[PDB]
């Protein structure tokens, strides 16, 4: 069995659907039609309850039939463990029902990977489909007592070492620990029968269910880490014109949750909405090439589209394809087939995609989630004061410097390694990032004392990890910041920071919090108020402004002086080194990357007119590699049309 | 037949060839006195009202002891006996004085035996009265809240699931749904109202059994009005502009009230038919879409269903409940017990009838030969596919409706006649479908069975005009349109793609520069045997199919829901006309063009033609008419309406009746 | 010291005490707090924060608060606070359980008694926020509560007529079950302390009204007190009118009080971050004119929530007077000029007695009891919704307070119907739907002793089993000298506009037409008749059943309830009351007496400068205290937005 690695060959891929009625020669057609678009992988759902017999055997044939044509097209196969369960289960479940259904599952997946393990386009086995859900089942008998027992062997105290009251947030870590263990238990079931075969799994929504999910621990278990990125499921803190934006960060999400392995997008939006999605639509031919080459330039190892055929009863029938209802080309899947075809033609290049890391990391951690979620007692009002400010402030910074052209890390806390002894020219972004402990508050003094720079809004460091606030009781994070919070006052959804002598008017929501400085510099607004610092720490600097400058950016759907502001405190290295725009521009984005010591771009176009972007940074002179609506350069000014992607190619 | 009419005996039989009455509620509880309910009595019947209907409520004759005490219903029959008015009787067993509308089924088995024990009493009293017109079965069966909780339903569902043998794959091995419990809840409403009128014929086999569907464009998947005929002699219905029309701005309430009677009349088959409940009066807190009927609306209200051929309108209320829900709402009187401008109005309409008793009892609705079909089995399908979401789109509970009412008002905007009809009560057993038009707009499940008897219709003359998402589901939610197009045949063609847009844009075909509003989805199809029609991007979007001696036209975009939802349907009108055999343009009075906020149903009498013209624009209007033959004759005009040459001239607000000479 | 109606005001905060906190921090807080010019302190009790291992009382905690307070001569307004649940903010409004109850008692011996002998505890607090929206009818205490009452109960299904009723049990019930606990924790503390005040904050008053029955509080407390929160209680109004609001739930309270000394238990003091539902963080002018407007309204105390901030999740960092350095904000600033000022001006300020119009908003209970069945709990914000009956007399009450006329507001039991003599009295019954015979014949009494009765919206409509005397037999035709003939439902706002003196009224949802009798027709444009003056001894009733003070609302223009209101008031209201030549919006003036001398305070809530004409009773103004400048000439005020102002009126 071939097995993936850093260095594979990426491939575009779709979902096979296979389920009782599709005749022989309907399958064939598929796969036929699959490989003349230069897709080289399929994914199969291998259903449990399509292979149960009357008398309670396995029967394989329908699926021997899909992995034989798949064989014949030499197209390889992720094969996802899928138990029996209700026609009505989209998804799947996502922990066993009880002590008699784990037993079930047992047996299932003896049965499923003993037989398939032995058809040689077996690539990869999906451990489960999904893994995670908003609605946990604590209702059913085997989750209740695992989690009884959890908290018998977890030690709690009601008071912290000074006296406080505290939470402790069992069912958070509880479920943390569940998903590992559900997990890591399928991969041991694999093992018994099969341990040839890559093991995989595509966490999914991962800006509402990141919270659910220990990606380094995963990594002990897998060997490559998936993902869905659905435009109707997963991007609802998004406009359409900024999918862009969300595929990079779900792209660098991963990324960053697969560490040393390598990553591909597991499950992307194929086609069409009709009752389906929560933010429905149907990608355009120009969606499908702005979205594989964002995972490409991403590392991305493959991208396998929510699918090549449609179910045909109840939920999704006819919803999702790439191919039309006479089993043709979409201009969806004409698309992708483009880029099928520009790998095979650029090996070498494309096997080889390292992201250009500009330093920058925008870190979110589990814990401002699970206290957020405890203070604002799960409201849905899209405000600060509701679930998902945590995750929609960090990805606003994340489009302010993607529209600066500027590479950024999107990573959970613990994947950042705080281990070095020199951070010169590094950059850390906690955007409303409102729990931090005394651990990771050392973690970020080292990192900035060693050379690192620090950029903090918003409500960062206003609780631990138990929602104590060290605001009240004595300020952890004082040290660092050289500074103190004063108070917070409530204002509008959408209010002005006008800094002293105009140097910036930032959009801020919510709450303006003013502060008073030890060792930093104080920054006064034009009413005499301290609203932010900086502070020289060591080598390094923290810049901290404690109202939300990136939800106000956000809420004015302009991040423009979130750009400006942000650039003004970068390193000098990471401009002079990293190309970039000369400028902000309103939806454009560029991410560079690198392969076998050449560097490259990749720029979008999500504005409704033709950009000309100045290109700065790094060293070389453009070359159009890829460009769909034939854009152009002068010197490094590039001229991209509406919804264009371009690949430029730095030579000498 | 001879053996109908010794069993009839002394009491009223109704039929098509009744004249048709106006009446009202009458509403009887305790702590009323004899004087009050003289003086409603007396101002109901000088009011040219013929006929009452009573809740003869259980709870107001059950005695400590469990004795029946008839005493107050007793003073309300013989006083409406005095003034000549007959009696609607409601048959609405003991139950919770909160309880609004009346229980649906049985709590319990215990429950029946009760509900037996007051048919028994109540019916073996008042049949002996021989101002007794009807017996309603139940007040409004149905409900959007099903008690599948209570022990009685939730036995009779697990009772009819073993008696059924389902698959849960098809014959090719599909994965199906069966849908069993939609299937149970239209035997179910089958088995309570056959059983309550078997009730009532054991003590009664004279006086006619009546019941009220209500709420038609929600709850019409309930109802199987086909298997009602053979336990009823007249439908009835609820339709209440602060229930049942939210579907509607109020401007195109005269549009929901030909639809909702069109149902019904659907419903009924060779039935009579009359609306039970229609608003009289005021909500305070009371209704969805609280208001106080315009006399202009009472009128209007009155003539489309008397038009469609109600043999009586019926309001809810002469009189007003006075504790907690309801209290002082609804009624025709005023606190002083006298006429409202809405009494007033009412009492015109049965002074024309006593004037016209001829004309009035011989009405026939005037069919276009336009139907427009709604299945239950589309309406199931996408309470399956929306999960039940109320967002008011395609995506949402109620587009298989919204859609084909939007054709129907865009045919009322035309003056044209279209009936409204469940596909079973369509007779698909003819010879010849020249000139009939079958329009299935967003009837998004189809079957084997039914698209056979389309391809019938078609072959043998009929017009089909389909439009939506029409035939992509069967009736086990199954897509022919992924496993093998069941409709090809008929289409000629095939879909090609579905890609969602805005909840409106423009369809922009490749000649005329000429555009169709759509709602969400934009269907692409190629042709075989069809005629293509190309959009601006070179997209194949709409088909015409001769089929033997017919034809089909097929746009699967929703162009009846862009029309709904540009809030114009002009454009509709026209595309609609144009597909319509010459001989109904030529034989069928209608508008020379389209025009807003107007609409016109026409109707014949013992071999005259009449036309019905209401106007709800804020202008002054004048309304070419053409087609059929004869001189224009006002016959009714509440606002001096005039007419030069079948030029019509007719007010805001104001209801026409022409004769044709 | 007992509270009196002679006892000096103070200003005040809680001290918010939990384990983890300094001697150190907490001596800061009592030493700002004594040099902010506030003299009391209200500490919460928490059981949780006593009990030990062993189920022995440890007091530890609440000693070095006590302490820490004495020595700064901080008096204590205890709240008796048993052991819950860290997650209740707010606290547990009934015993769970029998076995709950004797824990309950067994908290009160051990912290009365040992309490109790601190010599400066001012008050027990028996319950912080009796009453709640989600009354515990799973529970099996008040399960049992509630079968008990319904067997002690004879209610029939018919009325003497023989009509159906409804007969509000739950709502009855729940009366009596807060008038029970509340006794009970009063006995229970008497038990072991007989010399301190016992006190308690009905909160959220117009909405849980419907649950207090303050005259029967009367009979086991000292003081009554309340909570009046921006953040909580105020969402029938927007921000540049919680100056009415504040108005209005001072007089609520003040209504409930009678004979008893009132004061404001918990003010907002500071930010919403997380909590409230329309969070604010007052400015420091909202906060002198909260203070002003309760003292001008009789109040003894304004205690803030809170002087310092909870530490962890719910409400950590919020609510606090103090910055997060234990030093002032500006809300605290300006809280301590109002100490200072009481210190300055002790005589006028501890005799401060409301100058009463002669008006009486009246609200009952079962006009809300009845609007919750009609509505079915519908939140629409419209008639057809809850609130609706609280948010009509409370439009009259803005209209009246732009027009500088003070007017109180009172639960229909709290009104003195015994009186000879009304002459120059009125009452407004604005959208009041329930009203039974015993109300009626004590306002034909009011009304033929020369009372002078509004009336608008449905007042009347309905009696207290929800029956409508207006379908029956109106009830209210002998009084109004006419008889309602139909409602008609029109658009959320309509304009009224009378035949003759071209007053055009802005109406809500319902447009009602009378005939009358006895009584003077007033016509509209369409000729139809919509009100009427009826003369009935001595007195007037005007009668206009579409609710005007509802379309004044949504309108959001006070201006024409307030010409039309005055038309309609005795002259010597009008010549004897300070109040404004005209309507003037988002500007409210208030009168009050002390030692013989009038005052006014007036508060401007406008965008602008506004000068105001002062006509009524006698004197020339006296600036005795503005925030921002203020000056009169004659008595025409000119004051800036956002600024309070006392006049004192000299002859
Ligand atoms: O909703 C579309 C897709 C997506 O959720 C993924 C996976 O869950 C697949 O089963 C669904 O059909
Ligand atoms: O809501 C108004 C009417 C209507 O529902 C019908 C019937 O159910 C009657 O009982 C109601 O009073
Ligand atoms: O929410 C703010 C306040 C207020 O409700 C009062 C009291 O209940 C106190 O406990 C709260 O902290
Ligand atoms: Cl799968
Ligand atoms: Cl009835
Ligand atoms: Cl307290």
């Amino acid at each position: 069995a071939e097995r993936i690695s850093k260095q594979s060959t990426p491939f575009v891929g779709a979902q096979i659907f296979i389920e009782p009625g599709q005749t022989q020669e309907q399958i064939e057609q598929w796969f036929k039609l699959l490989a003349e678009s230069n897709m080289t992988t399929c994914r199969i759902r291998m259903f449990g309850k399509y292979m149960k017999t009357p008398s309670g055997t396995y029967d394989f044939t329908l699926f021997d039939r899909a992995f034989k044509l798949a064989d014949k097209y030499h197209i390889k196969v992720y094969a996802t463990l899928f138990p029996d369960t209700e026609f009505t289960d989209v998804g799947g479940f996502k922990f066993p029902h009880s002590r008699e259904h784990q037993k079930e599952v047992e047996d299932y997946i003896k049965n499923v990977v003993s037989h398939f393990s032995q058809y040689k386009n077996l690539a990869a086995w999906v451990l489960i489909n999904e893994p995670g859900t908003p609605n946990l089942p604590f209702n059913e008998p085997f989750t209740k007592e695992r989690f009884s027992d959890w908290k018998k062997e977890h030690n709690f105290s009601e008071y912290n070492e000074k006296g406080y009251p505290v939470l402790n947030f069992e069912k958070e870590n509880f479920i943390i620990d569940y998903h590992n263990w559900y997990l890591n238990w399928l991969a041991n079931q694999v093992r018994l029968y099969d341990k040839q075969h890559d093991l995989h799994v595509n966490p999914h929504n991962v800006f509402k269910l990141s919270g659910l999910y220990d990606f380094p621990t995963w990594r002990t278990f897998l060997n490559s880490l998936g993902g869905s990125a659905h435009a109707s499921w997963h991007f609802g803190y998004f406009p359409r014109k900024a999918y862009t934006v969300a595929m990079s960060a779900n792209a660098e999400l991963i990324r960053s949750g697969a560490g040393e392995l390598p990553w591909l997008m597991t499950e992307l939006q194929g086609g069409n909405n009709l009752y389906s999605g929560a933010n429905p639509l149907c990608p355009t031919a120009e969606e499908i090439i702005q979205w594989l080459w964002i995972n490409f330039a991403t590392e991305a190892k493959g991208g396998i589209f929510w699918s090549f055929n449609a179910r045909s009863t109840a939920a999704e029938a006819g919803e999702w394809a790439m191919i039309n209802f006479k089993n043709k080309s979409s201009d969806r899947l004409i698309a992708a087939a483009t880029i099928g075809k520009f790998i095979t033609e650029n090996v070498k290049m494309m096997s080889n995609i390292k992201t250009l890391n500009s330093g920058i990391s925008i870190l979110y951690n589990h814990e401002s989630m699970w206290v957020e979620a405890a203070q604002t007692r799960g409201k849905l009002n899209g405000n600060g004061r509701s679930i998902g400010a945590v995750m929609c402030s960090p990805l606003s910074y994340f489009e302010a410097l993607s529209e600066t052209g500027l590479q950024a890390n999107f990573k959970e806390i613990k994947e950042f390694d705080f281990s070095l002894n020199d951070y010169t020219d590094q950059v850390i972004i906690l955007s409303h990032q409102i729990a931090l402990d005394n651990k990771v508050i050392k973690q970020l003094e080292s990192f900035v004392e060693k050379g690192g720079t620090l950029i903090a809004d918003g409500l960062t460091g206003y609780y631990d990890y138990q929602a104590h606030s060290t605001v009240v009781s004595g300020f952890a994070l004082e040290n660092l910041f050289g500074s103190y919070p004063i108070e917070y006052k409530i204002k509008e959804n959408l209010f002005s920071l006008d800094f002293e002598k105009d140097n910036y008017k930032l959009p801020a929501h919510l709450w303006k919090g003013t502060i008073e400085t030890s060792k930093a510099t104080p920054i006064m607004d034009k009413e005499g108020e301290c609203i932010a610092c900086i502070n020289q720490y060591g080598k390094g600097k923290v810049f901290w402004i404690p109202s939300p400058i990136a939800l106000g950016a956000r809420e004015s759907k302009d991040f423009s002086e979130l750009s400006k502001l942000t650039v003004s405190l970068l390193p000098n290295k990471i401009l002079n080194d990293n190309p970039h725009f000369d400028k902000h521009y309103k939806d454009v984005m560029m991410k560079s990357f690198k392969s076998n010591g050449t560097m490259y771009s990749l720029i979008i176009n999500k504005s409704a007119s033709v950009q000309t972007v100045d290109i700065v940074g790094g060293k070389g002179k453009a070359f159009i590699l890829f460009a769909n609506k034939n854009a152009h350069s002068t010197a490094n000014k590039l001229t991209i049309s509406p919804e264009e992607t371009v690949i430029i190619k730095w030579k000498n």
